[PDB]
């Protein structure tokens, strides 16, 4: 009998553990549609070009490796707030925001969670949309908050349940926290139309809720970064002081680099200062300071007009591919004789597809064809290459027939 | 009013805050002897040659940026354990340990605290040496643990108070946590001798305390990495099953790249596997997975013989440097005419010198000479160059005369 005799075996991450499994699989035909990481046309990891170039400018600049400030690389911090809020943004232009660099979107979400935990004085309840990215839960629960939920996706409709979203939402108690995905709702793939966003926002405003936006796929909803930040900025423009999480993980394909940020909309520029100090005091004992290379790469591209332009064309290309994949997806599905409706594959947006597959359906795909995905029938459509759209289709069909 | 209208403006970090201040001083002659960050003889940031080399092989390797597993890069992982534990290590050879990559030393300390709080049931109190590094307090506190202390440094004599320490230690309640700095006690720069270390082991074994080692300067106290891990290793062979934190921040001079690790020694390999599960379960909702740049490098060096060799020679060279500065500093103080004994300057090991100066004196250094240090009068020795060594000397003379 010792120290850790009592600790039991925990399970494998529902998302992340798929990669694990994936890697152990000897079938050469294997695919990992678990997590959402973009592959190019040959099924390979794709490092954007502007990333490479920036990588190089850093190298050639022979920079040091001294510590970052707690809040991160200023230059990155600011570029992020602009990318998000928009250059013409009041809130932006008047200095009422604070943004600290974080450990990508997860770390960002968390300090955000912990900040709410420590200062938000009116409630410990956080309302998540049904369903929501799995990590949401543990991020908020480990932070000290309790979780609630508001209806969002209708499975018989394979579309948003706006009505229910609004009934639920309209009944959330005044001054509660509501997690809203900025765009590219993980895992549904469905987001509200402007008209509906416009609507939600009135109730948030109306019920005086703290709105927490998580923006991990800016650019991926449509391929247009500003058309994707519409919602967020709207809200803010109606007078809703939100909080936000951002990740350059997917859109810059800096996955393991860890680049994200957390921002808080304040009243003044004075409040902003005040809050930052606290943010910092939250962080020091967390990780001391952030990992620098990701932000360097990113800060360089955001702030270098050339780099920036190329980036944006690369992002558009990414989106485009995926789209082609959906399209190819369903057509082969028919080509294969599938009596089922597969329009969802084409109507949804972002990096996945919320297939509808049942967990048995799910297993069979892993087992028989080594196609790896999540228990919720959620597939990374972004990890499918041209050469494998066809196999996916067969498998799916085979599983679904 | 406002969500945050009550958020108070907090104070700058006791250590990390001097750098901020430092950056604002316009005197050409400033020196940042605050944080323990090494500079070459010209007072310039020193990126190790083996560091420079490893980055070159990664770029040349044209590697990807995909996510790393939760615990991190296995090679990095395996390596630090070894680095720490030793290769002839039994616990290492058997695989009774679990190492997870972390966000340098802090994030390691922090996950370790977070693990303790979750699973260590036999206590809620962590015993810190007096004094300890500043960050330790908040790390544990923020983590939900209770803080205690044992005597360590006697300031009257400016030496370790082995007696008190031992009194304090022997009466720690059974099965509590005691934090011990593996080497290079920060800020004291005063470590137990091998015979005291052998005493200490004896009682922790006896009271049957949980030993948390903080190991940040492996290689900087003695100039020899193996020599620096003697006690860690000592305790282990004595059957004390430890928890340990690593920083590659100083010794690999990888500061802002954030590389480090946390490791818990377990009874079996079986059990380690169970902890590892848990450990990962803790990290995901924290920052999902660690930054990858720093680990690639580190693992590249620790795992490539040439690289490892030169690193050892690089670290030893670093260590000798600081000994030169120490010495020079005192003899310069003599020549300037300082009435006092400045023996501790040469007695203390690691990057620093715990000078014994008073607040006023330090205030005077910053103000008049622009020399920046911690209000407890702890100077960064590793921060002085051949070229500014006199300045400091004169300063310290004028403020102390
Ligand atoms: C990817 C993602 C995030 C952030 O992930 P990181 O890799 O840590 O940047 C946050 N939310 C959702 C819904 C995501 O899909
Ligand atoms: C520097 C140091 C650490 C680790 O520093 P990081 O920047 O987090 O890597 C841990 N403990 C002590 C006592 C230190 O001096």
């Amino acid at each position: 009998s010792s120290w850790w005799s009592h600790v039991e075996m925990g399970p494998p991450d529902p998302i992340l553990g798929v990669t694990e499994a994936f890697k152990r699989d000897t079938n050469s035909k294997k695919m990992n549609l678990g997590v959402g990481a973009y592959r190019d046309d040959n099924g390979k990891p794709y490092v954007l070009n502007c990333v490479r170039k920036a990588e190089a400018m850093i190298a050639a600049k022979k920079m040091d490796k001294e510590y970052l400030p707690i809040a991160g690389l200023a230059d990155f911090t600011r570029a992020s707030a602009e990318l998000a809020l928009g250059e013409n943004s009041e809130a932006f232009k008047s200095g009422r925001y604070v943004t600290v660099q974080g450990i990508s979107g997860t770390g960002s979400l968390r300090v955000g969670a912990n900040f709410l935990q420590r200062f938000f004085k009116f409630s410990r309840d956080v309302y998540l949309p049904k369903p929501s990215w799995g990590n949401h839960t543990p991020i908020f629960r480990d932070a000290g908050l309790q979780l609630q939920a508001y209806r969002y996706y209708d499975p018989k409709t394979c579309s948003l349940d706006f009505t229910g979203a609004m009934e639920d939402i309209s009944k959330i108690p005044e001054k509660s926290i509501i997690l809203l995905h900025a765009c590219a709702h993980n895992p549904t793939g469905v987001d509200p139309r402007q008209e509906q966003w416009k609507e939600l926002a009135s109730v948030v405003k109306k019920r005086n809720l703290l709105a927490y936006f998580d923006m991990a796929y800016q650019g991926f909803a449509s391929g247009d970064i500003n058309r994707d930040a519409w919602a967020l900025r709207h809200f803010i423009e109606q007078g809703i002081d939100v909080v936000l999480s951002q990740s350059y993980a997917k859109n810059m394909g800096l996955y393991g680099e860890r680049a994200g940020a957390f921002t808080v909309i304040c009243r003044d520029a004075e409040e902003a200062k005040r809050v930052e100090s606290q943010l910092k005091i939250l962080i020091r004992p967390m990780y001391s300071n952030p990992p620098m290379n990701g932000a360097r790469i990113a800060s360089l591209i955001l702030n270098t007009p050339e780099l920036r332009k190329e980036w944006l064309v690369e992002v558009k290309g990414m989106a485009d591919r995926i789209i082609s994949m959906r399209t190819q997806l369903v057509s082969n599905l028919k080509k294969e004789g599938s009596s089922h409706n597969w329009q969802h594959i084409t109507d949804q947006i972002g990096m996945f597809c919320f297939t509808g597959l049942k967990p048995e359906q799910v297993e069979r795909l892993t087992k028989e064809f080594s196609i790896y995905m999540t228990k919720d029938g959620r597939i990374s459509v972004a990890g499918v290459a041209s050469s494998n759209v066809g196999y996916l289709a067969h498998a799916i069909h085979q599983v679904t027939k």
